[PDB]
């Protein structure tokens, strides 16, 4: 699967390329043109990701070259991280039970873009969830995520402190001089320095957990985001992903 992990780096380059075209675009109508000119790529990729029950394990394999050299590891990874067509269906159904009464509906050209692709996402049609609802939740959520990452001040503070602490453990100047600036260089740096970057991640996460949970919980509260007409428990979600997913890497 050296070509399939090649597939993922090739897809991420084209994705980041779409992104840099949208960021540096003069207005919405230009970004909407940019998304439509990539219309078949975005729909093919979603469909291709969702039908590849091993896609997550192929992402792990970019970062652990030592996994491809051991089918026991790979298969103990497929036990945790492989998802089926019905897992995808189940996850879409669960997605539409999120309510965000905290902000009006979004209708810009991204939302109109979003509704043009969904009748071609095969497994989304299979779910028989109403497009109006799914679009509404997805557009409200991604509007919140992007707005909070750009505008939330506690998040900016926290990002700054993790950034500074990072710089005291890794020489970013010497990384830039060894040309670890691109996506491939960055992938290779992490995969060859696995144990360290993962310990850096764990330690920064543990040091800053209370802030991070608090910030995200205050976001879900301040937009009244519910799951099954109930408050969302960020702490429980984060501890959950930790015990069943992150810890098994
Ligand atoms: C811009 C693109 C970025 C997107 C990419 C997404 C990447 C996600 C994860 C990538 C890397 C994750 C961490 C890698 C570390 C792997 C090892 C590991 O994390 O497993 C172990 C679990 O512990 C631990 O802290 C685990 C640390 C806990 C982390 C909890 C994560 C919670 C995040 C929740 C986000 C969910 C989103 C939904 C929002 C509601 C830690 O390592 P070990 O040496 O076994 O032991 C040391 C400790 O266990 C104590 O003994
Ligand atoms: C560069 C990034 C490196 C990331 C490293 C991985 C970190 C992972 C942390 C994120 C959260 C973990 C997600 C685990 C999802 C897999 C679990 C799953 O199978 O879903 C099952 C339930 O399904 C659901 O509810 C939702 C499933 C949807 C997952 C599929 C989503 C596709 C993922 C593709 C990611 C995007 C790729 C883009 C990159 C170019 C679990 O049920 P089970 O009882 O455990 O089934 C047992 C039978 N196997
Ligand atoms: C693996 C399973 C997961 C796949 C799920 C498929 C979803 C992929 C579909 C992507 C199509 C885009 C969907 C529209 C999202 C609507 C977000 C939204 O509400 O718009 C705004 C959110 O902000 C933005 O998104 C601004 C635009 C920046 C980039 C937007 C789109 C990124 C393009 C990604 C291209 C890659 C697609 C390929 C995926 C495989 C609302 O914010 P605002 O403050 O009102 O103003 C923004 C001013 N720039
Ligand atoms: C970087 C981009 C961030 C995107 C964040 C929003 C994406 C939404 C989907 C993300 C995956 C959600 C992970 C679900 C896995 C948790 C599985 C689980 O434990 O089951 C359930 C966990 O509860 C849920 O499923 C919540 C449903 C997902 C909604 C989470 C979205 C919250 C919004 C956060 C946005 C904050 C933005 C922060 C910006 C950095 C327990 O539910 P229960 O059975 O009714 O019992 C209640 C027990 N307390
Ligand atoms: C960037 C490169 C890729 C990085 C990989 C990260 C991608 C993962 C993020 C999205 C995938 C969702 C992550 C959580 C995985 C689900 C956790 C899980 O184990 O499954 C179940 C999930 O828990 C839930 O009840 C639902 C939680 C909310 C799921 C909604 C958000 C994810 C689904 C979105 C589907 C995306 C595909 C749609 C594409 C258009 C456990 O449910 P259960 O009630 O306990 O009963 C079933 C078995 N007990």
């Amino acid at each position: 699967m050296k070509k399939d992990t090649n597939e993922i780096v090739q897809d991420l380059k084209k994705i980041l390329g779409i992104v840099s075209l949208i960021k540096s675009a003069n207005n919405e109508h230009q970004a909407y043109k940019i998304l439509m000119e990539n219309n078949s790529f975005i729909i093919r990729t979603i469909n291709k990701v969702l039908a590849d029950s091993n896609y997550i394990i192929k992402i792990i394999a970019l970062f652990n070259t030592d996994v491809v050299s051991d089918k026991i590891k790979l298969e103990e990874y497929k036990d945790v991280f492989s998802f089926s067509k019905e897992n995808v269906i189940f996850g879409i159904k669960c997605f539409c039970d999120i309510t965000i009464d905290g902000i009006d509906q979004i209708n810009n050209k991204y939302v109109s873009f979003f509704k043009k692709v969904l009748p071609n996402i095969i497994l989304f049609q299979t779910s028989c969830v109403k497009t109006t609802q799914f679009v509404n939740i997805f557009s409200k959520l991604s509007s919140i995520v992007y707005s909070e990452i750009l505008t939330n001040e506690r998040l900016h503070v926290l990002f700054s402190e993790i950034m500074a602490s990072f710089k005291t453990k890794v020489s970013v100047e010497d990384l830039k001089k060894r040309k670890v600036n691109n996506i491939q260089g960055l992938i290779s740096e992490i995969s060859n320095n696995r144990e360290m970057y993962k310990n850096i991640f764990v330690e920064e996460y543990e040091k800053h957990k209370t802030t991070l949970i608090s910030i995200v919980q205050c976001i879900t509260d301040n937009y009244n985001i519910n799951y099954k007409e109930n408050a969302v428990d960020i702490e429980f979600i984060f501890d959950f992903i930790q015990e069943h997913y992150i810890s098994k890497l």
